[PDB]
């Protein structure tokens, strides 16, 4: 057991998807995994087990942001075994032409955390998710018949921001989703060894302060799930 | 309703008390509050209110680290009416002097974040507690006979540090204790307009290790509370 | 004996009073200590030391800018066995309902200078005062029937800022007053294991140009000695 | 005609690929390219136009360092009308298990450079290359039998560092090559609106201060050389 | 008329000299200038005009520290129509060819204070003299038999640093001596349109204390302030 | 050899003339030198040597940017035996008063490149040519009846800047030309104890547009060349 995480080495399988709503991670478990157990609890954090298509699965909450992700990506990864991580989360969009519901791959992540330049000897950390990973999750969606656009995210710390010009610079720059969660996580994949991918479906708008609505909410949500799990098992491949 | 809390102004008391844990929430709640009634559950993040000695009063969990505490108390502060926020938590210790179950008070905190430069045009901002609530804290300790240090925290973004080099530099400094919210809370509270306040129990000494749980943990944890709850009545007056 | 002050341990009592004018330490000996006699006066920073109802003190100034008072303050505490200091001196300010005349008290200061981040490793460190010096100076003022702001400051590396922006930031987070000098004592203070206050006579309102006698401003400066002597007194019960 | 290029819109193909060497652009072109002709010879920095297989193709040296390339990518995406620009050169491995004349693809670029930091308001800007053209190079790879690794770079400003240590901090991290471009060339393609991709081969090792030698230097910069080409064509389909 | 400058346009010469020691300014007044007079008394920072060969000048103190400089600099500049602004003091040095009592002459100054980085948007600001002025010196310096070596000081913000490895650093760059001012009077003259230059002696070897007896010392302040009222004439032809 | 530079000991002079277009050291060659041959063609960066006036010259291009002449010029330092390296080029206009055709001299150097901070500890180097071989540069142009004026520099990485708002800046503290070398070239000179200089023809006003190019200006660019051969033989004796 680690200082967050009341499980032994074993509890988990080896690869983990994360949402940031603990309860989102009890919907998946139900919805998705047969013979489903209750790993973790601490914290409120639900963590589950269980199979997908014969194929062991975990899937456990993140908490919102960098610091709250860090914590628990690296105690699977050191002291369980995980190999490789899946954020399955929400984001805003800035680009006009980035629609409500629309998925979204990071292949990369911007971010105004100062966490990898305290990694980096304060230089510039390009925050990347791992090829195969991002290969497999275009290819599933595109079996799927579900759309993906692939790009960079922008993992901001503040989501109450007192600096809007901001995101004007993100739009500038082609930043497809800003969520919180993202260059932290690749951060702790490359200092602790271990392969990470994030991917996201647009939930409101940033200008337009629109935001998700009836049923397409689940559908969605429910596409993103569909991608990450069939993106596993085209890996195991 | 908030994006993060689903409630109803008046639901929540004019003064919350906020641990890291929800279930933490849950707890005092229980112990300390007659009349308690769950208020929220947004991603499991418990909220409940009812009266201690016929005080109105709150406890809600924040999560882990600045950019979750600082979702919860903005919304709180500009939404529900929220005036005063009285963090109750844990921390690591790096003064020897220091031992285990002291209590320890953030008149101020430092932080390796990037959140008050960004508020404050890259300068050093010094985040700090409100001085009546302080005064409150360090009073209703005394009626109780319990002695609390006054200083400087450490506020955290990375539970796991790559450095190792800053703890001896925290030391050298004078911080007291080490968590992960006092500075993000303490720039809301500015930002804002209200009041915070943090105050921790020494869970473990980074230096002699070893953390501390069982009857006399307990004992001091409640006495914690029993603080926060009693600074309040003493700030009403 | 040391750098930039010719005397001898035992020369200053273990508690100074600093003024920036150095032309008010002898105004502060001749006024209000008994019994005073010279012991420095290397580059013309006068200093006295006497007594102010039986209790030892000393009084000297420190010069414009925090490099200067960083000199003054670190010599007496490592060679001169000085425990506490207190700085006594004028502010601009930037809130409206902050009046001229108005005594301030900094529980914090923040800064643009680069001092503290290459103490503290390029990060955030707050600089603080003694939280008892600081409650023992409320409780003085209050009982000379004299009204105290207790908050933060901002100590200002260029009178003369080109960038006119900042201020209107400093009125956003609350800063109660501008001067120069607290955030390079409290540092000091931090580094070597002293105590070190700040308080300070509204003497401008950066805005809103007003007017004051003389007579007024005499009795003003008398009010803030007769409230840092009498702290000093309060400290020692 | 732009400041640094003789040419008029035409000339140049709607791909180009660049090394920072002129003269190997010269190799490449009377080795690959059909009825190639010069384009330009500004400073010396040639450039050429042709086809392969019927591709229309063009290829310019780009200089050392990122605000060389920055300047050539910029006027040809501008003045132009190029879409896409492939970066084909050598860099150094960290890496032991990272061999000479290993081939490797800049999924991402890390760096020690303020451009992005100038355009991105200080803040982490994830400098990566099209994922399209990524994957056009690895399927290009495959098809010619030659292996090559695909993920984080490092442009340096400084080919001799006076910071040995951050050679430590760019393994520990798993960079798989150190050049002086990438950064500079993504940065330019995001401001821009164009796409780009960067793939060397190991001309040396900065440990063992091993490099180029025999005819393998030929024939492993010739099998770039052929993925580039290639993979405009998967492109083109 | 001033802030901190009780006197009217008119009282000034347009070229100051300006010693830290406040005391210097009135030996110099007395000792190097005819039918001087009191231009200013503020906070004891003494201020004197008269003539030397005919010439009108002036000579005042600026105090210790950027921040302190900084003030007087400009207050001259902008009010007094002062022209030409001659800091004379001391330094230490760092390299071992560099004596006790050698004459040095800034034509640059480096420094760790954040002033002229928050004037020049956080780039990198040249902070150098007037090149007329340091020729002026060199000239006058040969004339009297002296000898002189220009090029980089490093201007201070802490006398005591905690950094003891930047004086190697500031050793393997050629710094010539370390004092506290002159990149801050470079930055306002600069800022402002005026002329400035710092000339030192050296008064200790950071590394090898020696020794001087009272009789040396005060020969080389004269040579230092000959240089520097014999440059002025030769600026004047 | 060098990695850049394909020659041996003794082919350059101790002295070097460097233009960044490698065409233009050709054109010097021709123009200025008797008995020039060429010592290297390495990337096409050619280099030559012969004598002016029976003095042993050398010049050879070095890139656009600081990362380019920061290699060449380090290589030549240190391998070659080169002690003096003088840059000829162009630059852009700031101020009014600078009309096109003025011969600039760098006595010093701003920049917005990252590299001298990576030297100096993340400190301000003031990056500053060596001021006999100023004093001789302006000594020649004065005896061609040339006058020059000599001030900062601004070292650009982004030739094409998205910012803008900095040439106002560059305006307001007296920057007399913009180019890309100077301050990278300084560094080096200070980082491996040698002496180097830059002097510039105004090409162009980034305020009134317009280059120069045709008779008139190929003959000041001919005068800074002969400004910079006579100050070698003025440093000579
Ligand atoms: N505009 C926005 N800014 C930042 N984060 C945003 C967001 N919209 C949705 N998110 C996603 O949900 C969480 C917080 O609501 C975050 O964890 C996650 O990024
Ligand atoms: N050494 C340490 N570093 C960072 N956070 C620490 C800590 N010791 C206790 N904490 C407290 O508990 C939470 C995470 O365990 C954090 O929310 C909270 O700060
Ligand atoms: N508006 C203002 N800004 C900065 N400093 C101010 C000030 N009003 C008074 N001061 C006080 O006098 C000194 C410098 O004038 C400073 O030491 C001290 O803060
Ligand atoms: N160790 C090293 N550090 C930096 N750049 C390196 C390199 N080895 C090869 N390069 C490549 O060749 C050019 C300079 O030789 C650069 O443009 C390119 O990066
Ligand atoms: N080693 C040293 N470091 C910093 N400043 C030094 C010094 N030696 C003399 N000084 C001179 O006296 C003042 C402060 O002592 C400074 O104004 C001035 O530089
Ligand atoms: N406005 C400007 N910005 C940057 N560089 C400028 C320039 N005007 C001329 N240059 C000079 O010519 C080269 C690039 O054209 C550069 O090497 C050199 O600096």
């Amino acid at each position: 057991a680690t200082p967050h995480i009341n499980a032994e080495m074993g509890d988990f399988a080896d690869v983990v998807l994360m949402p940031g709503d603990p309860l989102r991670a009890k919907y998946i478990a139900e919805t998705f995994l047969e013979d489903a157990r209750e790993v973790n609890n601490v914290r409120g954090m639900l963590g589950f087990t269980g199979t997908y298509k014969g194929r062991k699965i975990s899937v456990m909450g993140h908490g919102m942001g960098i610091p709250s992700c860090s914590i628990y990506t690296k105690e699977l990864i050191t002291d369980f075994g995980v190999k490789k991580i899946i954020r399955v989360g929400s984001c805003g969009a800035v680009l006009p032409h980035v629609k409500l519901r629309d998925v979204v791959i990071g292949m990369g992540a911007c971010t105004d955390s100062k966490v990898n330049r305290i990694r980096f000897k304060d230089h510039d950390f390009a925050a990347i998710a791992d090829f195969d990973m991002v290969r497999n999750a275009v290819d599933a969606a595109k079996a799927l018949g579900i759309d993906a656009r692939v790009g960079n995210l922008f993992s901001a710390d503040l989501f109450y921001s007192p600096d809007g010009e901001m995101f004007d610079v993100m739009e500038k720059y082609g930043i497809l989703g800003v969520e919180m969660e993202a260059a932290g996580i690749y951060g702790v994949a490359a200092e602790f060894g271990a392969k990470a991918l994030t991917i996201c479906t647009v939930s409101d708008h940033i200008r337009t302060h629109e935001q998700t609505t009836a049923a397409e909410r689940q559908t969605t949500f429910n596409d993103m799930i569909k991608i990450a799990l069939e993106s596993v098992l085209l890996g195991d491949k």
